C-alpha cells in the first residue's frame, strides 16, 4: 500500500483505489494501473521532471529502501492477477529487486523528487508506474 500526495491530488495504484477515490476521481488509466483523486488538504510531495534511470525505492516487505537502476517507461506484458487479465501495462519501468504482493504503492525517488510507485513484481524484478509525464499534477 501507499500513495503520492502532490498539491490537491492523491495518486494511487488503480487496483487499490477505494470507492471514495472513484467519487473524487480526477483521472484514471487502467492500462497504467494509476488513479488520481482530489484531496481537501494540500500535499507535500514533489514530482520529478527528468529522465533519471537511477533512484531509491521503498520495499514494505523488507522495511527497507533500496538503490536501483531502472528501465525507461515502456509497454510491458503483465501476467493475469485477481485485478487485471493478462495485458500490456504502459509507462512501466523495471528494476532488479524485491517486490511481493502487498508492496504496491511504495515510492521510487531520484534527486528531483518522486518518479513513480511500485505496481508489479515477482521473479526478482520490481516494476514502477511512472508519473513524470503527468505535468498537470503540478498545477490547479
Ligand atoms: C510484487 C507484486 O506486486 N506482485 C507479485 C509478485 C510475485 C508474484 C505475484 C504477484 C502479484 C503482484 C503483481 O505484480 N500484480 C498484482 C496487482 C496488480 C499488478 C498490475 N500492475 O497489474 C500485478
Ligand atoms: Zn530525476
Amino acid at each position: 500500500s501507499g500513495a503520492i500526495y502532490v498539491g490537491n491530488y492523491r495518486v494511487v495504484n488503480r487496483h487499490l483505489a477505494t470507492h471514495n477515490d472513484w467519487a473524487n476521481l480526477v483521472w484514471e488509466d487502467s492500462s497504467r494501473d494509476l488513479l488520481v483523486s482530489s484531496t481537501t488538504a494540500q500535499g507535500c510531495d514533489t514530482i520529478a521532471r527528468c529522465d533519471c534511470q537511477t533512484g531509491v525505492y521503498y520495499c514494505s516487505s523488507r522495511r527497507k529502501h533500496y538503490p536501483v537502476s531502472f528501465s525507461k517507461p515502456s509497454l510491458i506484458f503483465v501476467e493475469a492477477s485477481e485485478y487485471y487479465p493478462a495485458r500490456y501495462q504502459s509507462h512501466l519501468m523495471l528494476a532488479v529487486g524485491h517486490s511481493e504482493p502487498g508492496d504496491c504503492g511504495g515510492i521510487l525517488r531520484c534527486q528531483h523528487g518522486v518518479v513513480g510507485i511500485v505496481s508489479t513484481g515477482g521473479n526478482g524484478l520490481v516494476g514502477f508506474a511512472d508519473v513524470r509525464d503527468l505535468l498537470w499534477l503540478d498545477e490547479e
